């Protein structure tokens, strides 16, 4: 079906209640009294769509005497796909699209827009219209860095967005210090200090700080980092892999040792690479943190190594940046592309292309509060279009989460996207430009590169060609992710990112989300009966009578074991260029030993990251 | 006598045992790998001397033909001076001069110097070359600048600077902020950060960090200010007055209300006065924080406000700075003056004379680390000389610490150091140029502007007069302080600054080798040579036991009488003193006021009023056995 009947299908399907008063609470925008400017899901969907098509006012390829009507239809796609819910981008576009600009403009019906209005729109744009999630910083060792870097924290954090640093340039605690005759205080220390400075530094009542820390394996100072946590409680933790994932595979398999040191020390150790694995899972087990980052693995896809390198991640982990980069997301919904049976596919390639349109638009009418990050965004222009809705998608086709089935259809779905993507991002180049960068990266110095392994999908042949294509015209770094969706994908009142549904029936902090696509299949007296139990058991696994094929099919999270989960994210992370969150959720009886399975797969599997939680836990 | 006949009496006496300890512990420099580069008090002085010499290179009134002669002049004289312990600049100058300097030329015989190698010394003084102890920065009222200031926090404590802060524009807690429609933390919440910051950053082994915090009486979150220490360790918290103290003492007289209100905040709230000044001496009383900032009296004699203005002071109050502004403090050992009765002004005279050219030398071959600091300083050249082993001193005298005569003493012997400071700052003005900001000062703009009290002294026509000359002709913006000298009394053997002895005799204890913790027993040296050593042997005890003489049975009265420890002086008897050198110090002055275990929160603040009709510029009390 053509997209804009699809459009006709959900624009008028109202958010639920429950999405109303998340939208009341942190997303319509007040005045500075804290009076409302915005009631209703349609009031943001005008106001965003409009922000956004505000950037075609720099298209090359639009005559000054076109740009008006072009402006308006772009406006008008964005909005009806917004309002539909199709696609929303991250949350901070939502939050600050707009900020700045006088009141009477930003929803002003769309026949009445003059080309003027859209440049007083463009050039009103504040020092806090920002609208990227992601942020990357570098922590040099030095007091002058680590204290930049601290206020870059703030000044990132006071406008909205998640920022992560790898922290292995500081010197281990003990290492000697020429300009004081000291002793280093170490990196662990120093975090200390960056959460302290996020204890007081917010985007007011609408989203606290969110911080990412990553420690390289062989630092000297990473037992006490993996025990670091166990505060530090604006930060996830990661240990960073900088080496490739086979060769510390290999070192494991071979009980091998991995030596400590750092360029700045006299610190040097040796520690056995399983014992290092074991008390990482032992951590992990207790309590979630820390998790493994393959920065190896990201570099070997990343189109501008080695002249550029990704270090660390965002919160998340789903963007790997580069120092000084920052990336906007936005999701598709594809449980609203089922249809009788199979996904439509046309309407689906026509969104990807307005959804990276889009993308790239919000590059343009961001402000960011460093002019490092301003730069490195415009020559690179990453983007992480990526889709919420698979559970409920998966729901309605009666496919098991925890199948080979669900992998193939994942894998294939995700293929088909990419290549669509890069299509679009192919088209962008050779209309607006190519980003800078594309000249020196390894689309260019290179043939046959690709930014993902690929592996299991017939769209396999067709995206090795556009890629190709794209040596010539290529307006974007690299353009996928699939993100967390923790809040867009309640908005949208769908499943997040390619989780499986946690729960299908709960109440979150009033009350309480009851899955629709169960709601519309299970018999409604079977219903009745059960649902007391559902909540109790919070599955359907061991309630009897309830048919199995909708126990089959409806599986939540801790139903579906480690290592179904674990090959899902390895499907999906085939046909990404950037990474992907996946939380390896894991049963109360597991295991440190079934946590290091978990890590020995994941070595040989094409993930880029590992994320573990036990039921229990904390 | 002549300094030089002064000199030669005390340059071959060698620092006792005890200051050795501390000086192998961190003032002898040491290369990268850890290997001595200096193992004799000689070795420090020889090279101190040498980097603040290097200023001379700078002065407009040589002729090149002499250039070489005058530095080396001045290097042997700086030499002297601080190899005898008669004259020690503040711990940083000791701690970091010849800092980027190649070895070879730090302690070479001087003989062997050529212009080649002090312009070679000047040209390779590195970033870490800082020489001051007393810094303030300002945190304004945004993200941006607040860890700006925690950077600056960070960069000043790296290179083993005291630094202080006014946090009173940042707006109160719950305050609407605008850029997220959200409620601010506070001024106490956000020096907490700094706190942090601090906790992890030091000047290696040698200095821990060392903050002031000033919040101002008419601040809506003061009540959580004055209990904030009841964490920030690395914090001292004084309370700032910016208004008259006449003014704040005449409302408290008539049980007046405060209104706290911030330009930034729609909240606004009324208090008792004397509410706010019972909750903080009831705080002072329990932890000796917070302490009381006359930030009013100190801008009274500040010779550029209200071009500038003193907001805050470093760490130990003694120097009030605006913004961005650094000071370079050093102290004359005066118990080293006294001469058969009285105290040698004709040796006193030459040193004060060569000490403010050292300290003012000392700006011109200091590395700040950013600009706007170094800028500051080049403008006003503020100095802080002042004074250590003034308890000694009275003790030679045989004069009571707890007595008019004292006070008295103490008020000439500042009135005839500070007149010839001042007086070398006008030799000075003119032979090397004028501070920058003399123009727009109070020393040009007005007549008859005094920068300290007086009332106490004969000299006060003459200081008069000197001050009138320095319309024309003036270096430096202020020269005179007196610090605590926790460090410098140490290495000089003497009392520190204006204090009195906290103790006349105690166990000293050396590591041994083999084990222990040899104790040794000190006596204060004066004390040994008035006292009957049969005498001391009997009571010494009893001495170490109970702290005073004053009640051992069979010890003369008049070196009971003489011979005072610090809580031996009653509060007033402390205040008093203050006031004293006060009336002839152009900045602040570092006092603890003691105070006995048994005194009352009504004591406390019969202190603090009688320090508001004193010319005091602020107050800090201790109460025994409180913390
Ligand atoms: C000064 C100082 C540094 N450090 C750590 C911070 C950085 O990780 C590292 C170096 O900081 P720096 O600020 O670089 O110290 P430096 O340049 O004077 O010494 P070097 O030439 O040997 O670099 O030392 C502390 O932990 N505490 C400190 O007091
Ligand atoms: C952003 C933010 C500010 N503050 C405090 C810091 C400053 O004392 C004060 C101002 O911060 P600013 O950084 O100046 O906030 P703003 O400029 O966006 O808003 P305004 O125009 O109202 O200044 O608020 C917090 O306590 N928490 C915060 O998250
Ligand atoms: N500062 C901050 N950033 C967050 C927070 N939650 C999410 N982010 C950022 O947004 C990214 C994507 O999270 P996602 O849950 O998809 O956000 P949504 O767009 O709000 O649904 C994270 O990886 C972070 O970079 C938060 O609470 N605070
Ligand atoms: N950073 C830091 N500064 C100090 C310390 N002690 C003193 N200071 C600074 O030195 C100034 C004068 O102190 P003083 O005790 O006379 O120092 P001394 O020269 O070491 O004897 C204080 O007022 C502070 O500003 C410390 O331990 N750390
Ligand atoms: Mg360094
Ligand atoms: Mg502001």
């Amino acid at each position: 079906m053509k997209l804009s009947d699809l459009i006709s299908r959900w624009i008028d399907v109202e958010p639920s209640k429950n999405a109303q008063i998340i939208l009341r609470d942190r997303y319509f925008m007040k005045d500075l009294d804290g009076n409302y400017l915005e009631t209703k899901w349609e009031d943001v969907a005008r106001r965003v769509a409009r922000v956004v098509a505000t950037a075609e006012l720099l298209n090359p390829s639009y005559k000054k005497n076109e740009k008006l009507d072009r402006i308006k239809e772009w406006e008008d796609i964005f909005f009806r796909v917004l309002k539909a819910r199709l696609f929303i981008p991250n949350s901070p576009t939502l939050f600050n699209a707009g900020l700045g600009v006088k009141h009477d403009l930003l929803w002003k019906p769309i026949d009445q827009m003059t080309l003027e209005d859209y440049e007083e729109i463009y050039r009103s744009r504040n020092h806090l219209h920002m609208l990227s999630a992601c942020f990357v910083v570098p922590v040099g060792d030095s007091i002058e860095e680590i204290f930049e870097a601290v206020k870059e924290y703030a000044l990132i954090t006071k406008v909205g967005g998640g920022v992560g640093s790898n922290f292995s340039e500081l010197r281990p605690k003990g290492s000697f210090v020429a300009g004081t005759h000291g002793k280093a205080s170490g990196p662990v220390s120093f975090m200390h200090v960056f959460n302290s400075a996020i204890s007081v530094v917010k985007q007011g009542s609408r989203r606290r700080g969110a911080l990412m820390g990553i420690l390289n394996i062989n630092h000297p100072d990473i037992e006490e980092f993996i025990d670091a946590k166990k505060v530090l409680n604006f930060f996830n933790l990661s240990v960073g892999f900088p080496m490739d994932k086979k060769e510390i595979l290999k070192l494991y398999e071979e009980d091998g040792e991995l030596e400590l040191s750092h360029p700045r020390s006299t610190i040097r150790k040796k520690v056995k690479i399983r014992e290092l694995f074991r008390k990482i899972a032992t951590n992990a087990w207790k309590s979630g943190d820390p998790g493994l980052a393959f920065l190896g693995e990201m570099n070997k896809y990343y189109p501008l190594y080695p002249h550029r390198k990704i270090n660390s991640t965002n919160p998340c982990g789903e963007i790997g940046l580069s120092d000084y980069e920052a990336c906007n997301l936005g999701s598709i919904d594809v449980a609203k592309f089922y249809n009788n049976g199979f996904v439509d596919l046309e309407a689906l390639q026509e969104l990807v292309q307005i959804a990276v349109r889009f993308l790239d638009n919000v590059i343009d009418v961001n402000v960011f509060p460093i002019d490092k990050i301003t730069k490195a965004v415009k020559e690179s222009r990453r983007l992480g279009l990526g889709i919420m809705g698979f559970a409920d998608l998966l729901y309605k086709l009666e496919i098991p989460y925890n199948s080979q089935e669900a992998r193939d259809f994942a894998a294939n779905l995700m293929a088909f996207i990419a290549l669509h993507a890069h299509r679009t991002s192919y088209e962008l180049g050779k209309e607006k430009g190519n980003f800078p960068l594309l000249e020196i990266s390894r689309y260019r110095t290179e043939d046959n590169f690709v930014p993902f392994a690929m592996g299991m999908s017939n769209y396999d042949d067709e995206i090795r060609e556009v890629m190709k294509m794209t040596k010539e015209f290529r307006r974007n770094v690299a353009l996928l992710t699939i993100a967390p969706t923790g809040s867009i994908s309640n908005i949208a009142d769908t499943s997040s990112g390619l989780e499986p549904n946690f729960l299908l029936a709960y109440t979150r902090f009033p009350l309480l989300y009851v899955n629709q696509v169960l709601r519309e299949k299970l018999n409604p007296e079977i219903l009745k009966r059960i649902e007391k139990e559902l909540i109790e058991k919070g599955s359907l696994k061991d309630i009897p009578d309830v048919p199995e094929k909708i126990k089959k099919v409806f599986v939540v999270a801790l139903d579906i074991d480690p290592m179904d989960h674990l090959l899902m994210q390895d499907a999906f992370q085939r046909y990404v260029d950037n990474n992907i969150s996946k939380t390896i959720n894991m049963p109360q009886s597991a295991t440190v030993d079934d946590v290091l399975n978990v890590y020995l797969e994941a070595l040989r599997t094409n993930v880029r990251g590992i994320t573990v939680y036990r039921d229990g836990s904390l």
